[PDB]
C-alpha cells in the first residue's frame, strides 16, 4: 500500500495566484477594444478553473465566449417559431475582432495562431485561448424558448469542422459534486494525476491517464468513495472502477460519453490500462524483490 502522507501529498493543488492574473490579463487586454457586435465573456477553463491542477506553472486555458448571438441545432421552422434571425456576424468576423484585441496590447510577437486556439505570452503565464460563440442545444419539436442546454462552439479549419464543449457545465457538476464529498472529490482528483505523473516519470506511458479523461472517470465513481482517508478513498475508488460497467459513463460536462471511437473520447482500454497502473502502484509500495534466482 502507498504510505497516507504521499498520497495527502499527491493530493496538494499546484498554486493559483498566477493564473489568476493570467485570466486577469487577457480580460483586460479585450476590455481595450472597440467591439462592433457584442464583447464576449472570459473565464477559465480546465485544471486552473476546476482546482485540479497539481502545478503551479502549466499554460492557463482561457475562454473567450461571445454571447450576444448564438449557434444551435435549430430547424428553420424552430427558428421562426422563436423569432430568430441570421447573425450577420460570424465565427470567423468574431476570431478576428478577438486576435486583434490581443495583438493590440500584448504586441505581435506575443500572439500566435494555434490548430483549435489563439496563443498568448502574457506577463504571467502563457495563455491558450478558445475564441467560441455561445451554443445552444434545444429538443425537438416546439418546446419554450428557455428549454436549451447552453455549451459553446469554434471552427477548425484545417478540419473543416465544428467543435461544441460544454465548460460551464463541466465546472458547475464538478463543484456539484465536490459539495456532496464533503470537499474530497478534487483532492482525489489531484492525488490521482500526481500518482499518475509519479509513474509518467518513472517511464510509464505519456498517456497514462490524460487529465481531462481521468477527472470525467472519476466523476462517475459513487459520491460514498470519496471521503475518510486518502488511503480508503485510493481503493474504494480504484476497486470500485475495476468492478464497474464502463461503457455508459458520461463526461463531467453532463453531455458527452467518456467512451467511443472520437479522438474526442477516451477508450475503455485505456481506462482499464490505468486502473491496471494504480494497482500495480498500490501492490508494489513497501514490497521488497529479488532476481528469481535467489527465490
Amino acid at each position: 500500500p502507498v504510505p497516507e502522507s504521499q498520497l495527502e501529498r499527491w493530493s496538494h493543488q499546484g498554486a493559483t495566484t498566477t493564473a489568476k492574473k493570467t485570466h486577469e490579463s487577457i480580460r483586460a487586454a479585450l476590455d481595450r477594444y472597440k467591439w462592433p457586435k457584442g464583447k464576449p465573456e472570459v473565464y477559465l477553463q480546465g485544471s486552473y478553473k476546476n482546482s485540479t491542477n497539481i502545478r503551479g506553472d502549466s499554460d492557463v486555458d482561457v475562454v473567450v465566449q461571445l454571447n450576444s448571438v448564438f449557434m444551435n441545432n435549430l430547424t428553420a421552422e424552430q427558428k421562426r417559431r422563436f423569432g430568430f434571425v441570421k447573425s450577420d456576424y460570424t465565427w470567423n468576423d468574431f476570431y478576428s475582432d478577438v486576435e486583434r484585441a490581443l495583438t493590440d496590447y500584448y504586441g505581435a510577437s506575443k500572439v500566435r495562431r494555434g490548430r483549435k486556439t489563439l496563443k498568448v505570452e502574457t506577463t504571467y503565464l502563457p495563455a491558450d485561448v478558445v475564441v467560441c460563440i455561445q451554443y445552444r442545444k434545444y429538443p425537438p419539436n416546439r418546446k419554450s424558448e428557455d428549454d436549451y442546454i447552453e455549451g459553446m462552439t469554434f471552427y477548425v479549419p484545417s478540419e473543416d469542422r465544428w467543435v461544441v464543449n460544454y465548460p460551464k457545465l463541466h465546472y458547475e457538476n464538478g463543484a456539484a459534486k465536490n459539495q456532496q464529498t464533503n470537499e474530497w472529490y478534487k483532492p482525489t482528483i489531484r492525488m490521482f494525476k500526481n500518482a499518475r505523473t509519479y509513474l509518467i516519470e518513472q517511464g510509464a506511458p505519456q498517456d497514462l491517464a490524460p487529465s481531462y479523461f481521468l477527472e470525467c472517470l472519476l466523476y462517475n465513481v459513487p459520491d460514498s468513495k470519496f471521503g475518510g482517508t486518502f488511503k480508503d478513498t485510493f481503493c474504494s475508488v480504484i476497486n470500485w472502477l475495476k468492478r464497474a460497467d464502463l461503457s455508459k459513463f458520461r463526461c463531467q460536462n453532463g453531455q458527452d460519453d467518456l467512451f467511443g471511437e472520437f479522438p474526442e473520447q477516451w477508450s475503455e482500454e485505456k481506462a482499464r490500462r490505468f486502473l491496471r497502473y494504480m494497482d500495480d502502484l498500490w501492490t508494489g509500495w513497501g514490497q521488497g524483490s529479488h532476481h528469481h534466482h535467489h527465490h
